[PDB]
């Protein structure tokens, strides 16, 4: 029930398939930034989703490289799937770009994203 | 040259193999926290490493679930491999645990790690 | 126009007064967590608010200590006041608790908050 | 014992005076970035420092504005003073710049700093 075609508040598309062991595959099309295509993602999530009423912890990784453009950067999301009547995924994310060792302090960006299934 | 057996400042072990397309596989044994084994990791990195003199951006994901213990949590690293005479990987990371919707604010932890190849 | 009585999505109250030089004073009552009173905050913001159409960058600090309860912790917000028809303040924040040197990795928590003036 | 003249790993200077109530005043000269002077800081820390053996939680705020240059940005540190034979302050920090509402995702930067008293 974690697989599907999620959107978020910036408008970017996140097509995902969960795995039997805990794998996470799919593509990710950022609607904003230095990117124009679907990009490859990979990540993991636990499969024992703590049935007391909590959300399923998950995380994944995208590196901004394909046939069209490269930004030499990588972004990781970590969040929790809150699954109920409103299927929601709240994530918080990092973005690291490849900089020179002088510009090491300003490499990382942080932010948040709210993923909804049927927009 | 990104593959290998890295340690860090907490003492945890990170066995990694890079990929021809940009995949990243291997295991991760946290020496601290609610974990006792090697755990499965998966992530990505770009393969056009920007030969002006910058580091290679990379990121990966571990979900704390195996045959021994489960913490219902997932952690993601994003950083850059600085490769020279001293092979170094500086990463900054998030840790998300599966909480109830009341305790949504205190789910995520942030921190930093400094990975060295030959300790 | 930054001064006033803001609420947020968790329900916590943030009473603030800006300064002529750039100071920021007021109180902060967290509606959730290990706190029960108004707490003291202090922070800063720039006063040249970049009239091209951007938001005003700001930040502040609260330490969870008063006559009622102490948590030995400190939280800092950094965000930007987007001021228009809908007066909004989006912030992203850190929370650090005083831990032993063994438990240094799990001290910091990260999160986000969305402040609205008239709720 | 928190007051004094701290340096860090980037070379920036942090002159600080603690307060009887819990206030924190002083100046901050960033040795790197879009800044050239001492800048004004303000923040807070708790004064009941948990004498079991933990560090003192603290945090502060700087807004990059003075007579010389303005960057329309604000940075906040949150960390813990580990005080022993080696007086250390480990902090983790955010940096928010005033951007247009389109460029809201890439406003914030995250990073870490390690402050030492006698360098
Ligand atoms: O910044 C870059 O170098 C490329 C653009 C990255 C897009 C970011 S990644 C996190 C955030 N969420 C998105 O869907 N897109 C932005
Ligand atoms: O907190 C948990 O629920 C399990 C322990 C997680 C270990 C964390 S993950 C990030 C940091 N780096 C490590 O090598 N271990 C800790
Ligand atoms: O965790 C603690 O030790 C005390 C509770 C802190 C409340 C946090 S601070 C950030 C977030 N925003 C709020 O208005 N409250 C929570
Ligand atoms: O980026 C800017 O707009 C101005 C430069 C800010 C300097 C940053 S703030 C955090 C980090 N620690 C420092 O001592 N300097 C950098």
């Amino acid at each position: 029930g974690i697989t599907g075609t999620w959107y978020n508040q910036l408008g970017s598309t996140f097509i995902v398939t969960a795995g039997a062991d805990g794998a996470l595959t799919g593509t990710y099309e950022s609607a904003v930034g230095n990117a124009e295509s679907r990009y490859v993602l990979t990540g993991r999530y636990d499969s024992a989703p703590a049935t007391d009423g909590s959300g399923t912890a998950l995380g994944w990784t995208v590196a901004w490289k394909n046939n069209y453009r490269n930004a030499h950067s990588a972004t990781t999301w970590s969040g929790q799937y809150v699954g109920g009547a409103e299927a929601r995924i709240n994530t918080q994310w990092l973005l690291t770009s490849g900089t020179t060792e002088a510009n090491a302090w300003k490499s990382t960006l942080v932010g948040h994203d709210t993923f909804t299934k049927v927009k």
